[PDB]
């Protein structure tokens, strides 16, 4: 869920990043703490 990857399998939900985009943020990279630090 979210941007959790753990060992590895592919890409997470990416909802967090998209959510940021659909607001004002340019995007957001999913850091390895499922924080998905977005950026304007």
């Amino acid at each position: 869920a979210t941007c959790d990857l753990a060992s590895g399998f592919g890409v997470g939900s990416s909802l967090c990043a998209a959510h940021c985009i659909a607001r004002r943020y340019r995007g957001g990279y999913c850091n390895s703490k499922a924080v998905c630090v977005c950026r304007n």
